């Protein structure tokens, strides 16, 4: 047909159904409104997407109108965002969780609408826990290790060469920062960089957390876990070859799909922690919808963003893709809850999720994060002990944030 073509970059066809579903939603809006649309695909890992989208932004490119942006990005991407505040009433904006709207608001600019939230959780094979005499998923990291060693011994003995105790995201990329924040915080080691700016990571609890994680590699987790992102972990788990997995909510719907080897065989719960008085750790993730400051079609782009962020599209995301709404009203919707009962069970885990240090690092967050995941990876690979790594990380972050004030 004719008129503007509204072009969207967001999510990836390389991560679950997200890219496919996103294209479907954008096509549905185009059909509803009689507007031409195009979907531009992205790489799997968030930090690779940031670099791709930065090419467009540095160019002031009009070739993408709407970007799906990570929770950790507002402080970096704000100059490239159209301020959405004038386009939403106060009532419309209050329909989203205020913490996420606050996150997305930089120096008063509403950079982006909340789309879906995210929190790290523990996936567990309930069939296998029952087989090996366990009644509850593990609450402590020591329990997780003990269960993993026992179930692995038994499943290996029964003939499954492919079977592991635990998979997670050990690749050097942003997902490892997420995993590592959960390890450190759940050992009482802090937030790596505190909201006040204190770089706190050089402490014995953070070091222990990293040594613990090294101890999994090649033992209860595959040697190759040091190259796993979300999907590599998910594919071991989904084939039936891991007792436990750390991952985000999206993996639940995919594991329940017809033809999944593990359909009906798993539950989810909060990640374990070092001891009963440590805090629960679930890293806060999630994605927002930004209209490009370079879009030639801001009114149409805003209309698309409000549609994607609407109740019925977020509902579809919850029901079909098990991704977490940013609208509190959806957590009381009968159909969302009947499909995903665990959304009610773990709502307090999602509410108490711990943010990575993107607010305090602001536009330097991707540099801080790269330091984190590289130093953590050096522990996972055995290159360094946790004590040295947290000392080296402290020094790196001090250099990166020197002269930065939030
Ligand atoms: O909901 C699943 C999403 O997984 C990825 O995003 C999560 O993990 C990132 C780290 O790898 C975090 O930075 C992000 O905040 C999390 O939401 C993936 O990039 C998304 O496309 C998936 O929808």
């Amino acid at each position: 047909q004719s008129g503007p073509v509204i072009r969207v970059a967001g999510d990836s066809t390389a991560v679950g159904e997200g890219g496919r579903w996103m294209k479907e939603m954008v096509e549905a809006w185009g059909k509803k409104t009689g507007t031409r649309v195009e979907y531009i695909d992205s790489p799997a890992d968030t930090n690779d997407r940031l670099a791709l989208y930065q090419q467009y932004w540095a160019a002031r490119s009009p070739d993408v109108d709407v970007y799906m942006i990570d929770v950790i990005w507002p402080g970096i991407v704000a100059p490239h965002a159209l301020d959405l505040k004038p386009y939403l009433t106060e009532a419309e904006l209050k329909e989203f969780f205020p913490r996420i709207v606050q996150n997305n608001t930089i120096r008063g600019k509403l950079t982006s609408l909340p789309f879906f939230t995210d929190a790290g959780i523990l996936y567990y094979r309930k069939d296998l826990l029952e087989k090996y005499g366990y009644t509850s998923p593990p609450r402590t990291w020591n329990e997780l290790e003990q269960m993993a060693e026992r179930v692995m011994e038994g499943e290996r003995r029964a003939g499954n060469r492919d079977f592991w105790g635990f998979v997670f995201q050990g690749k050097p990329y942003e997902g490892l920062t997420c995993d590592a924040l959960e390890w450190i915080y759940s050992h009482g080691g802090g937030r790596i960089v505190e909201p006040d700016g204190t770089i706190s990571v050089n402490n014995g609890r953070a070091a222990l957390a990293l040594n613990r994680a090294h101890g999994w590699v090649g033992r209860i987790a595959p040697q190759g876990v040091t190259s796993y992102a979300e999907e590599e972990a998910r594919n071991v788990w989904q084939q039936g070859n891991s007792l436990f997995m750390r991952n985000w909510p999206y993996a639940y719907a995919l594991g329940q799909a017809e033809g999944s080897p593990i359909r009906g065989k798993f539950g989810v719960t909060v990640l374990p922690k070092a001891s009963a008085d440590a805090p629960n750790a679930a890293t806060l993730g999630g994605w927002q919808l930004m209209v490009s400051a370079y879009s030639r079609y801001p009114k149409e782009a805003v209309d698309l963003v409000k549609y994607l962020a609407s109740y019925e599209v977020q509902k579809d995301n919850a029901v079909r893709l098990s991704r977490l709404p940013t609208r509190p009203a959806l957590y009381t919707d009968r159909d969302v809850l009947a499909r995903n009962p665990w959304f009610r069970d773990l709502l307090p885990v999602f509410q108490n999720a711990v943010s990575a240090p993107s607010d305090v690092a602001g536009a330097r967050y991707n540099q801080v994060s790269e330091a984190i995941w590289t130093e953590v990876h050096s522990v996972l690979t055995g290159r360094k002990k946790g004590e040295q790594a947290v000392r080296d990380l402290e020094a790196r972050i001090r250099r990166i944030l020197r002269h930065h004030h939030h």
